[PDB]
């Protein structure tokens, strides 16, 4: 699997969590950051739209802007060190925001969600405690779309 095919894949496994995920005030249209070195958010980047019409706007922001909390729906975090990483989701608590990372390291430290991109497939892990503080709901059945990805 090439990186463009890993990246198309990437893009329509996120639309498949957001459809399982609720913000208590929905916008009009939904902002993605992405944040820190990614290899696999080239499709995102290109915005995205849901199956019910609404566009997902993305782009890149620094690990230290302290606003991101405020700046986005949806956060894709890349490749970032213990301090970065400390930096994003202090920034990000308290605030109704969706965490994705690019890799599956991350589930132990403040990502609701982190995908293993490697394989035949696009799998992900998630982690209760993150969900349950993160100020969005999260529909369980989001692990038919984990689960089904293995074979």
């Amino acid at each position: 699997t090439s990186i463009e095919q890993r990246s198309n894949a990437v893009s329509q496994v996120l639309l498949g969590i957001f459809s399982y995920v609720r913000w208590p005030k929905e916008p009009a249209v939904l902002q993605l950051c992405v944040v820190g070195p990614t290899e696999y958010a080239d499709g995102l980047l290109r915005g995205m739209v849901q199956a019910n019409g609404r566009r997902v706007h993305a782009e890149r922001r620094a690990v230290d802007n302290p606003d991101l909390g405020t700046l986005c729906n949806v956060i894709y975090l890349g490749v970032v060190d213990e301090r970065e990483r400390q930096q994003v989701f202090r920034s990000l608590a308290g605030h109704p925001v969706l965490s994705i990372s690019e890799r599956g390291t991350e589930c132990s430290v403040g990502s609701m969600f982190c995908l293993n991109v490697g394989g035949p497939r696009i799998t992900f892990e998630a982690n209760l405690d993150s969900i349950a503080r993160s100020g969005v709901r999260v529909h369980p059945s989001v692990l038919k779309l984990a689960r089904r990805q293995a074979t």
